[PDB]
């Protein structure tokens, strides 16, 4: 049941934020281990004093990686007469971010029909004002409000080239990478109390919760109209036999934040031998891959969806296979971002629900919680 | 001449510590763009709560990346009881480090007969202290004087496997990246005054002057008895026609600091080549390349040292060249590190003055700033 609730036009996600402490060597670490093109800046060289910004694309995905210059390049300008290109930035609340949570997303940004009206109409229906709604060379409309944790939800609409003051990148420092990797699937929380989390958002969005079908966590999955912008959200279970690794999260990041990042991809064998390729070459790890157990069980699971060679290349590549009643879902996870057991990353691509596909088609892979430890029990034999 | 009036027994550069604010990701983007194996860690895996410490190493060359975890996780330890393996490391020093002055240099670590000593004599003779020499697992000892700015001289000596409490890297992680470099060659601080400067640093460790043969700049090179260990030191000069580089690292980095490291390759032919493949793709980028005419002008100056081939290979990489009176420079600068236009790499081999090579063969290229200048005269032409 899908009840078309939003209170606001949405339309896509539209860039992840990162706050940084060294915009250039994240945003290199995760060009290279991504496959994803440098494709547009803000910072010194453009005019900005403020703040250093760097866009990667990948298809329509986008992660800007930002931080803060020295303040006293800026300490003349006021808010009338900034150089920031984004006028929600702040020095003191970049700084707090990254000292409080470490390297992390600090912005979910979609695009909406009316960014000066999401704002609005959310504020006016409970959601805590973040940044006012802010209009950039009469072309963008950017506004924010909080998400979960020090996470803000972005609004951002345009009448009509990411934003006005952001320069395309030359095309000598912009080499063509490309894994596969297209568009961001969904964007997932951790929080210390689903209910209230979830009240909250959906109270100013209008979002649904999106049908699903002793680990850990509760989690359920507010989505927009077309369910396209997906937002599941975490809380830990507490006294289980092993440590809730939701609660674990709260820990080392002080607090609620963005637990995952999913990444879709348009053809996940080859992204995962180009990412692997690159594990210990300065790209990403992943998550130790599930026994041959797990492989053998998926003929009965998925046999008429995958041959039984596209199974040995799943197996080959640790990736995982759940399915629901419409759809099958292909996953693998990376292990942790940065220095914090917090962030990671997912990728995903997904088969079925044929109309375009629609949205989170196959769910999010709850039934490999189970799936897995079978799988492990079984290989222990 | 050399007076060799160390004051203390020094032995040779031992590493060099970055101060970030995510390791991991500083360090994954060095390996690549250098050529660095990943070797030791010290961070939750090895039982500490405090930082997060990666060790990469190529030759000689070690680069320490060292960032805070949330100070929540190591709230009940004092000193005495503390699971870092770093005793000098402080958060709130660290924190204060990363936001005043960006990504950059911490600590110049030297080898030394014995670090109480040096420290109990530098401090005699005017050093500040930093941190009082403390004795790791009865193995190896460290102490900290303060150099400029907020770098500070780390010395460590060993009674006989970085640092006791780092754990060597497990072999799938660490990956045998090499593109042939092999030692720190020189460090080099910019400071408002360079008299001060060096007088405080000469004052304490008993380094001489070493034998040199509009730019914006003076500058001075202290050195150990054996010449080995090289730091030399700029100051800006003020009121030039182009602004001085020097100042712009003081305003951009908020004062004195680390200004660069000179990597020694044993093949810079094959460092550039393999640097400059991946400049675009994670790695480092390199200054802009000088003018044919300065590869035509090399023949009258070097011509006896490289061949016209070894010449043209200079060309095809932007290599610079420079010669004394004993021994010939080749030379390369990258673009800076980080976000900030201040800490960059020299890539540095040098040719002649065999007795072994002694240190400082052929200078530091202060011939280069005319024949640069005369080059772009010529090509303007
Ligand atoms: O989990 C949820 C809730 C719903 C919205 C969401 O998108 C997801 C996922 O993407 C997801 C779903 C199933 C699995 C999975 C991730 N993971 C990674 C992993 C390890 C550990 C823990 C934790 F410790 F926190 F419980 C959670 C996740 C696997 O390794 C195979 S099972
Ligand atoms: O400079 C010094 C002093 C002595 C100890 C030292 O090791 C060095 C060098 O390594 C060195 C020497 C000559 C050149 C050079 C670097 N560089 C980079 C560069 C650009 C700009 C400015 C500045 F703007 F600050 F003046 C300084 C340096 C070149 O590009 C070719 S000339
Ligand atoms: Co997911
Ligand atoms: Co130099």
């Amino acid at each position: 049941k899908n009840p078309k609730s939003d209170k606001f036009k949405v339309k896509r996600f539209h860039h992840i934020e990162f706050w940084c402490g060294d915009a250039t060597n994240v945003a290199r670490r995760f060009s290279w281990g991504l496959g994803m093109r440098f494709s547009a800046k803000s910072d010194l060289s453009t005019g900005n004093m403020v703040h250093a910004s760097y866009l990667l694309t990948s298809g329509d995905l986008r992660f800007l990686f930002t931080a803060p210059y020295s303040p006293s390049l800026s300490a003349g300008e006021i808010k009338p007469t900034t150089t920031a290109s984004i006028p929600s930035f702040d020095h003191g609340s970049c700084r707090s971010f990254f000292s409080s949570h470490g390297l992390g997303v600090r912005a979910v940004a979609i695009e909406v029909e009316d960014a000066e009206s999401a704002f609005s109409i959310s504020v006016a229906n409970g959601a805590i004002p973040s940044s006012p709604p802010i209009v950039l060379n009469e072309a963008v409309t950017i506004a924010e409000v909080k998400l979960y944790g020090d996470v803000v939800l972005r609004y951002v609409s345009y009448k009509a080239e990411f934003l006005p003051g952001f320069e395309r990148v030359e095309d000598a420092s912009s080499f063509p990478l490309d894994y596969g990797i297209r568009r961001l699937d969904h964007a997932v929380g951790n929080v210390p109390e689903l209910g209230p989390a979830l009240t909250y958002v959906a109270g100013f969005t209008g979002f649904h919760q999106f049908a699903e079908f002793e680990s850990g966590l509760n989690s359920a999955v507010l989505a927009s109209n077309d369910e396209m912008v997906l937002l599941p959200i975490n809380e830990p279970v507490h006294g289980t036999k092993r440590k809730s690794q939701i609660q674990t999260y709260l820990e080392h990041n002080e607090g609620a934040g963005l637990q995952h990042l999913a990444l879709m991809s348009e053809d996940i064998f080859r992204t995962l031998r180009e990412m692997r390729k690159r594990s210990s070459i300065g790209g990403f790890d992943f998550m130790p891959s599930p026994p041959p157990t797990y492989y053998q069980n998926l003929k009965k699971r998925v046999g008429d969806v995958l041959s039984d060679d596209q199974i040995k290349e799943c197996e080959e590549l640790g990736i995982l296979v759940d399915r629901d009643d419409q759809g099958t879902l292909l996953q693998i996870f990376t292990k942790p971002l940065g220095d914090r057991p917090t962030i990671f990353i997912e990728i995903i691509q997904r088969v079925g629900c044929m109309m375009y596909q629609s949205g989170g088609c196959g769910g999010f892979g709850k039934g490999n919680f189970s799936e897995l430890f079978k799988s492990i029990e079984e290989y222990e034999k």
